[PDB]
Formats: C-alpha cells, sequence, structure tokens
C-alpha cells in the first residue's frame, strides 16, 4: 500500500478494523520505511481516539484534542486550511484519510490535492472508508447480522401510530435531516419520558461526550454522526433524508429538500449499529429510499473553491478525486484569487465562519474581511427573519438595521444558533 505513485482504498465493510487494526501497522511500516506521512481524522473526537489506537507510536498529534516525529495527525479541515495559508505543510511522501467519505469541503478539497500530488508521482495515498464515492451498497457487511426494516419514521411531533419507536427498552441512534427537525423530535421524546441528546456539526465536539457520562435513551444527530463516532446502541432510526444546499441561478443558496441520502451515508448511519460480533440482532429502521443527492450538492462546488486557492506547482490547479469530480460543473481555476483576497476568503471562513460559497462572494467582490455593509445591502427578498419577523442587529456604528445580506446564504440562519452567530457578524462582533 505503501509504494509512490500509488492511492489504495481501504475498504473493509464497517466495524471490520481500518481504524483500530490496520491503521497502526500501517503507520508502523511508514516509520520504518522513513516516510513522512500524515494522518487526517475527520473530527477532533476521532483524534483523541486514535492516539489510543495509536499509543505508543511516535505520532505529533497537531490538534488541541489531544493531551500528550515524522508522522503527522490532524483533522481533514485543519490539513486543508493550512493548505490555504502562507504556513508551509511538509510534501507528506504517504497520506491516509480516515473516514474518506466525509463530504465537507474541507474534506473532499483534501482528497482532489493528495489524489491530484499521487497521479503527479509525488506521493503515496490511502483512502479508508468503507463507503468509497459511488457506492451503490446501503446494506454492506458488518460484525453481526442487523435487522433491517422499512418503516415509516416520524419527521414531526406524533401522538400515536409510532409505538414501536417508544416501546424500544435499549439505546437508538437517530438520524435527522436537519438541526430543527431534530429539536422537534427531541422534545417529543423527552414528554414521552425519554432521555434525549442532540448532536450537530457545531455541538458534536462538546456534545458527544454526553453519550459516555449521561444515561440516554436516545440519540438525535445530524449526518455528522457518519464520520467515526461510536456509539454503545442496539438501534439506529434512519430517516434517509437530509438537507441539500443548491446555489440557484448562481447568486444564492438554499437548502434544498429534506431528500433522499446518497447509498453511502445509509451505509454509514445503518454502520453505527451490527458493530459487536457478540451482540447479533441489533436494528436498522429506515423510512426512505436512497438517492445521488451529492450531484448538484454545493459542497463540491465549495471544495472547487478551496483547490482552486491551493499552490500545487506554479499555475497548476488540483482536480477533484475522480470519482467525484462530476458532481459539480465548474470551470478549473475559475475561483482562483489573487493573494490578498484569498487571505480575505480565509479568515471569512474561518474567522468569521461563513459558509465556503459565502466567503468566495465577499472576498471575489474586493471586500475587506472588517467591513460588513454588504450585510445590509441585499435585495428586500434577501431579508432574514427571526421569529416571523425581520432580524436586526445593531452595526459596529450603533444604528439597528434589518439584516439583509447582499449575498443570502440559508445556512447562515437554517437553526437559531446558526442565526445568533450570524448576527454578530454583520455587528462587527468578530
Ligand atoms: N474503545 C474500544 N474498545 C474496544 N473495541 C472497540 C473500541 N472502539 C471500537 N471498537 C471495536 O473495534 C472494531 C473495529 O473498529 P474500527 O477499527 O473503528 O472499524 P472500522 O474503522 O473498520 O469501521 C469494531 O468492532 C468496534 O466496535
Ligand atoms: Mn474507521
Amino acid at each position: 500500500m505503501l509504494k509512490k505513485k500509488q492511492l489504495t482504498v481501504l475498504d473493509l465493510h464497517p466495524g471490520a478494523g481500518k481504524t483500530r487494526r490496520v491503521l497502526p501497522e500501517i503507520v508502523r511500516e511508514a516509520i520504518k520505511k522513513r516516510l513522512r506521512t500524515v494522518i487526517l481524522a475527520p473530527t477532533r473526537v476521532v483524534a483523541a481516539e486514535m492516539e489510543e489506537a495509536l499509543r505508543g507510536l511516535p505520532v505529533r498529534y497537531m490538534t488541541t484534542a489531544v493531551n500528550v516525529e515524522i508522522v503527522d495527525l490532524m483533522c481533514h479541515a485543519t490539513f486543508t486550511s493550512r493548505l490555504l495559508q502562507p504556513i508551509r505543510v511538509p510534501n507528506y511522501n504517504l497520506n491516509i484519510m480516515d473516514e474518506a467519505h466525509f463530504t465537507d469541503p474541507s474534506s473532499i478539497a483534501a482528497r482532489g490535492y493528495i489524489s491530484t500530488r499521487v497521479e503527479m508521482g509525488e506521493a503515496a495515498a490511502i483512502f479508508m472508508t468503507a463507503t468509497p464515492p459511488g457506492t451503490r451498497d446501503a446494506f454492506p457487511d458488518s460484525n453481526s447480522p442487523i435487522m433491517d426494516t422499512e418503516v415509516e419514521v416520524p419527521e414531526r411531533a406524533w401522538s400515536s401510530g409510532f409505538d414501536w419507536v417508544t416501546d424500544h427498552s435499549g439505546k437508538t441512534v437517530w438520524f435527522v435531516p436537519s438541526v430543527r427537525n431534530g429539536n422537534e423530535i427531541a422534545a417529543c421524546l423527552t414528554k414521552a419520558g425519554k432521555r434525549v441528546i442532540q448532536l450537530s456539526r457545531k455541538t458534536f465536539e462538546t456534545e458527544f461526550q454526553k453519550t459516555k457520562n449521561q444515561e440516554w435513551d436516545f440519540v438525535i444527530t445530524t449526518d455528522i454522526s457518519e464520520m467515526g463516532a461510536n456509539f454503545k446502541a442496539d438501534r439506529v432510526i434512519d430517516s434517509r433524508r437530509c438537507l441539500k444546499p443548491v446555489i440557484l441561478d448562481g447568486e444564492r443558496v438554499i437548502l434544498a429538500g429534506p431528500m433522499p441520502v446518497t447509498h453511502a451515508s445509509a451505509a454509514q448511519r445503518r454502520g453505527r449499529i451490527g458493530r459487536n460480533p457478540n451482540k447479533p440482532g441489533d436494528e436498522y429502521m429506515y423510512g426512505g429510499g436512497c438517492a445521488e443527492t451529492d450531484e448538484g450538492h454545493a459542497h463540491w462546488l465549495e471544495a472547487r473553491m478551496l483547490l482552486d486557492n491551493i499552490y500545487l506547482q506554479d499555475g497548476l490547479i488540483a482536480s477533484l478525486y475522480r470519482p467525484e469530480a462530476d458532481k459539480v460543473a465548474a470551470i478549473e481555476g475559475e475561483f482562483k484569487l489573487r493573494t490578498e483576497q484569498r487571505k480575505t476568503f480565509v479568515e471569512l471562513m474561518k474567522r468569521g465562519d461563513l459558509p465556503v460559497w459565502l466567503a468566495y462572494q465577499v472576498a471575489s467582490a474586493g471586500i475587506t474581511y472588517t467591513d460588513r455593509r454588504w450585510c445590509f445591502d441585499g435585495t428586500t427578498n434577501n431579508t432574514i427573519m427571526e421569529d416571523s419577523v425581520p432580524a436586526e442587529v445593531w452595526t459596529k456604528y450603533g444604528e439597528k438595521r434589518v439584516l439583509k445580506p447582499r449575498w443570502m446564504d440559508a445556512r447562515v440562519c437554517s437553526d437559531h444558533a446558526a442565526l445568533k452567530s450570524f448576527k454578530e457578524f454583520a455587528a462587527g462582533k468578530r
């Protein structure tokens, strides 16, 4: 697997031991061969788990998530961020991506960068995932048999007709299509006397610990838990539905759907259970079919925005990883920014915590990071609502204004927490 100019897809079925058994073997061999190696973990939670699997081995943990060399370990997003910034990144001879199905824009971009370096003959790479891009198998092998049942799954509060949900006496991981939908289901379950933990992208690294430290009956989670999150559960309830960010008329981003998940997403959701060879009969209840909803999904356009701004060699631009390259229609290099606008782009995404697409619109317009006039001078149909009335903030000048951004990205106000963060941004508070 370790030879140069080779990209290996390590696609053992879920729970087969890719992360805990195969990975340390790979690391020991890479150290013996003096290969400069990067290990890419999807989340800080997984990075901390990897330190336990890699205990003893000389690995530099480039994250504060690990309380503790020619092997570096960092998060997917950190790798892509460092490539975008002036910071020097080693030309790693061996690039290991764990949970390489992650569809975050930074993860897609990292796969494009790594796979291009391999294609140029400069490096080796190992992509670890049970569900490579394009998988059509929602029901892969597992360590113990799974009971699969197609069934109508509630997506709103319910009173009758779903007794099977609450009659269960084990622990359930329930994949919902959005934070707001999960809030409603959570409230309904809590009213029925269940103890519920909710997880989403921005709360995961913090709230996941409650699944170890607290008694719980349900974990209500968005698709973030598709990325190596381990639960001691015996049932998965899968709405089989997700929101799809879509760029409309090249001018705005909406959150379309909910709509079907990909086969890979469904397989990863189901793959939370059936992982213990000593506990057969975990249950997977699924509420819809699968479809290729990554086609036209904004994350792959946003990956091209990132990759267009990563230096590879002179003027060349890395391509997306071939199996996922057709999921976006874009002109190669069309998002490349000059030095100063690229710095603004990066700052809008990191400190600004704006979605990639929105950060690009602002930076490519020549706006500097601290200049928030664009948050207020949009068209009337770009007005953002809070509790059914136009949302308002005090500008950094002390004037109360309606939030009406020049470019509208639905992800800045899809839940209360997102809106709170964007209001603070519009006010100049970060
Ligand atoms: N902390 C742990 N202690 C013991 N076994 C674990 C632990 N975490 C995961 N496992 C088990 O180890 C096996 C392999 O896990 P893993 O390497 O994560 O599989 P994969 O990466 O192929 O999905 C699975 O059966 C999983 O349930
Ligand atoms: Mn794994």
